[PDB]
RNA sequence: UUUUCCAAAGGCUCUUUUCAGAGCC
């Protein structure tokens, strides 16, 4: 009848050792698996981002708080139990750093036997008894989708029952993304709510980030560089500290008068470096002398989303914002093909750049003859050289300035270096936040060029005065602003090629300009409005470069992802009916590694531009299961564990295996910078960092030199030897986003010399693509398990 | 078997002096 005080929100099962109370949500939940693959309590914890667990009053342990004996951390995802060697008393300790920093140092305690408290997405039976299957089915049954809906209702209001899910029927679902449109106003009305939802979600998830009572080195700078170094106390474990964001520094202490300054991040965590560094744009009134009792806060900004909305409305209301043909093509309207009447250069090669192959030459000649061209660039095909050829030819056409944009600043830097290699005059536009960022192409930045602009000397005098003092008078500031605007306008008109980011093209300084040529790059990594921001500038000839098989843009809002916002402009153009021209040759992999992904994801179209003897590293005496094939799959029988964040995964057994193979690789003579570690899960990456940094069997700096990153963090990077840990291994659950073929594509194509795959074939074989992976690897007879020294071919079949 | 937990990004505002003016980073 009436639910007791300790009753599950989802089902209401009442039992002493079956209900767990959450301090964050002030609700009880059952440990029963239910219809879904996960327990109710674990599902509530992961969905509601809670990290506090309170045991029921009656049970094997009674009213207990699961706190680490060393540090007392509340986050249950880090605690683990150790059975005593003398009695049955269990020791609850954090995985790290409490394993080595434990004050108890009990003889019966050992950290090797340590296991996570959460297993198979549910609490262990001895702690919380799993409800009996018959009782857990005879009671009220709730499915996953309505569970998520009820959790959302609880989040938006802490009063919601089962009847609140059906009787109201809120709906208000965002309009789904269409493939074919009819009006620009329709496009704006459809994509406005999605952008607004994304911005709101980002603001909500990023505004709740602050720290208090931190130290600061507080070093100074000659040219007004208030540079502050401080380290996050790692209690919040927030990685949102990023280049270009805004940080407000508040000094509420009594040592100095209260100060509230604004600055930008200049240095994020690095290899063994940490000590995040920020640059303050405020005056000299900052409390330099004080170090402690410093408060910091991150405030979200809406510049990017405002730029997307402005571009959308400009496209909706301005007929000349884009060419008519491009406007009709983007809306899916069926129109006849148009051939651009451009003069074809006799030689397709670029001065100062390597000669293109036949496929690249054909791609260039086809692109130059079409107002709209789509290029599918497989990994390792030298797409940068191709794009350099395109910009070279476009500038040689003399049809005004040529705009280049890319979602990532690294891609922009690579492309601008490539074009500058031809000797062409290029101007790189950087944001104010990125002005202090040091880059190899920073000498080509707009602000640095202005600082080196010697035709007008009073501008330099004002600049150095600003560098040596604070803000000048109002008239002086107005004159300086006018001089800067005039100089940058002259530079931009004089410049032949302007390169920046896709969002950065929305800068007012770049505004009020018309460009007849745009070569949006890496578009497969950007949301459709992000790619659409630069084109409303007056595009007439428009080129996309990217690979849908590589990866897609990352969207955080669940509703936006469901509505189709994750789709890139490249994908929509491809599915519209435009066949993208794809480069057929590449020089990045030894043929053995490149044979499989070409066969699978590129229907056997890629060609190996390098030979086997070319892609062998000298002084590398490492044994292989097949001497001709420098890759293999190592089989591990580990169990996945929930990461500290509560939504990622890790595995200790695979981490130890990775450590062993990396130690062997360094013993083989491979340079430490060549060894890369790739994991799709952030929690696994952090655990590997902790395991390889603090506990180093070999030289600690030796392990330090290698670097670990997420899939798309490493995607823009190319190295010799790569070792992958797929992490996920669950009998009753899925692999997660590992079923996405794009991540498999980038993971297999990230190498140059060798790939070492580590994972559990039994769990991965359920997904058909990974089953094909396993079948191919067994056909090559490189599935190996057991001792590293004594390699044995696995007998498992899939 | 849910949908997955994964990067990158990045200064303007106010006022009817609005054909404009004012102030901030
Ligand atoms: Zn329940
Ligand atoms: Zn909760
Ligand atoms: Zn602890």
């Amino acid at each position: 009848k009436d639910l007791p005080i300790h009753a599950c929100s989802y089902c209401g099962i009442h039992d002493p050792a079956c209900v767990v109370y959450c301090n964050t949500s002030k609700k009880w939940f059952c440990n029963g698996r239910g219809n879904t693959s996960g327990s109710h309590i674990v599902n509530h914890l992961v969905r509601a981002k809670c990290k506090e667990v309170t045991l029921h009053k009656d049970g094997p342990l009674g009213e207990t708080v699961l706190e680490c004996y060393n540090c007392g951390c509340r986050n249950v995802f880090l605690l683990g139990f150790i059975p005593a060697k003398a009695d049955s008393v269990v020791v609850l300790l954090c995985r790290q750093p409490c394993a080595s920093q434990s004050s108890l140092k009990d003889i019966n305690w050992d950290s090797s036997q340590w296991q996570p408290l959460i297993q198979d997405r549910c609490f262990l039976s001895w702690l919380v008894k799993i409800p009996s299957e018959q009782e857990q089915l005879r009671a009220r049954q709730i499915t996953a989708q309505q569970i998520n809906k009820l959790e959302e209702l609880w989040k938006e209001n802490p009063s919601a029952t089962l009847e609140d899910l059906e009787k109201p029927g809120v709906d208000e679902e965002p309009q789904h993304v269409l493939l074919r449109y009819e009006d620009a106003y329709q496009y704006q009305n459809i994509f406005g709510p999605l952008v607004k939802l994304e911005a709101d979600y980002d603001k909500k998830l990023k505004e709740s980030q602050t720290q208090d009572n931190i130290t600061v080195r507080w070093d100074l700078g000659l040219n007004k560089k208030r540079i502050a170094y401080f380290t996050l106390p790692k209690t919040d474990s927030d990685m949102r500290l990023m280049q270009g964001d805004e940080i407000c520094l508040r000094y509420k202490g009594d040592l100095a008068p209260l100060w509230k300054g604004i600055g930008h991040v200049i240095k994020v965590p690095d290899n063994y470096g940490d000590e995040i560094a920020i640059e303050l744009r405020s005056s000299v009134g900052a409390p330099v002398e004080t170090v402690h009792n410093f408060q910091v806060d991150f405030v979200w900004k809406s510049t990017s989303f405002d730029r997307m909305q402005s571009a959308l409305k400009t496209f909706a209301v301005d007929e000349t914002s884009v060419s008519g043909y491009i406007y009709h093509k983007l809306l899916g309207h069926e129109v006849e093909d148009v051939i651009t009447k451009c003069q074809l250069p006799k030689r397709f090669t670029a001065q100062g750049l390597p000669d293109l192959n036949h496929s690249q030459v054909y791609a260039v000649k086809t692109v130059l003859q079409r107002p709209l061209s789509l290029i599918q660039g497989p990994p390792g095909t030298g797409k940068t050289v191709t794009s350099a050829t395109i910009v070279y030819h476009l500038a040689r056409q003399g049809n005004g300035p040529v705009l280049v944009c890319a979602p990532s600043n690294i891609a922009v830097d690579q492309l601008t270096e490539k074009i500058h290699q031809t000797g062409l005059k290029v101007v790189r536009l950087c944001a104010k936040s990125r002005e202090a960022i040091d880059s190899p192409v920073s000498f080509l930045a707009l602000h640095n060029q202005i600082r080196n602009m010697d035709s007008m000397p009073e501008l330099q005098k004002l600049q150095q005065l600003k560098d040596e003092t604070g803000e000048l008078s109002s008239a002086d500031e107005k004159r300086y602003r006018a001089l800067k605007r005039t100089a940058e306008r002259e530079l931009l008109m004089n410049a032949d090629v302007i390169c920046c980011t896709c969002v950065g093209a929305g800068d007012p300084r770049l505004a009020k300009m018309q460009f007849r040529s745009i070569l949006i790059d890496e578009s497969t990594q950007a949301t459709e409005p992000e790619c659409m921001v630069p084109v409303v500038l007056g595009a007439k000839q428009l080129i996309l470069v990217g690979d849908h098989c590589q990866l897609g843009p990352v969207v955080m809002c669940k509703k936006a992802a469901k509505a189709g916002l994750s789709q890139s402009l490249f994908e929509r153009l491809v599915v519209l009916g435009i066949r993208p021209i794809r480069l057929q040759v590449q020089y990045r992999m030894h043929p053995a590694l490149s044979a499989f992904p070409s066969n699978i994801f590129y229907e056997g179209s890629l060609q190996n531009g390098v030979t086997a003897a070319d892609r062998v590293k000298k002084g590398f005496d490492f044994q292989w299961p097949q001497p001709d094939k420098p890759m293999f799959f190592y089989v591990t029988q580990g169990q996945e564990e929930i990461a500290s964040s509560g939504t990622s995964y890790l595995n200790r057994t695979e981490a130890a295996n990775v450590e062993k193979i990396t130690t062997k690789l360094l013993k083989a003579g491979a340079k430490p910078d060549q060894i890369g570690i790739i994991t799709p899960y952030e929690g696994q990456r952090s655990y590997l960092v902790q395991y390889m940094q603090f506990s180093g069997s070999l030289h600690t700096k030796l392990y330090q030199e290698v670097e670990i990153a997420s899939v798309d963090a490493f995607q823009g990077r190319e190295k010799d030897f790569i070792i992958l840990s797929c992490v996920r291994a669950n009998e009753h659950q899925g692999i997660g986003f590992l079923n996405d073929p794009r991540r498999l594509n980038v993971a297999l194509t990230r190498a140059r010399y060798g790939v070492i795959i580590v994972g559990n074939p039994k769990a991965l074989s359920k997904q058909p693509l990974w089953n094909h992976l396993l079948n191919y690897y067994k056909e090559q007879k490189v599935l190996v398990e057991g001792p590293l020294n004594n390699l044995r071919e696995s007998l498992m079949q899939f």
